[PDB]
């Protein structure tokens, strides 16, 4: 397992997560969409590592980011409509989505 590659991306992820966490804690919803678009790029880097030497297709690495982008559409959509109700459901799913990648980054299974 290429730990240097995942470590580089993980350090970049932790620092990104740390800078946004400070603002996110305030429920700075308007600012939340700004950082969400920047972090989206970082998933593409981890994807390159997820599609490393495996015994099956690239589908696993592919579906992981696909769900994240599909979430971004409903996320921005709830802002446009002002669906505050949906923001609760969106916030938890965003943190649940970014953490899902960690499982595959650490691989403790």
């Amino acid at each position: 397992s290429e730990f240097e590659k995942l470590r580089q991306t993980g350090d970049e992820l932790v620092q990104a997560e740390q800078r946004l966490r400070e603002i996110f804690d305030k429920g700075d919803d308007d600012s939340l969409e700004q950082v969400l678009e920047e972090i989206e790029e970082l998933i593409q880097k981890h994807r390159q590592l997820f599609d490393n030497r495996q015994e099956a297709a690239d589908t696993e690495a592919a579906k992981q980011g696909d769900q994240w982008v599909q979430l971004k559409q409903r996320f921005r959509e709830a802002i446009d409509k002002g669906d505050k109700d949906s923001l609760e459901q969106l916030l938890e799913e965003l943190e649940q989505a970014l953490q899902k990648i960690r499982e595959l980054a650490e691989k403790k299974n």
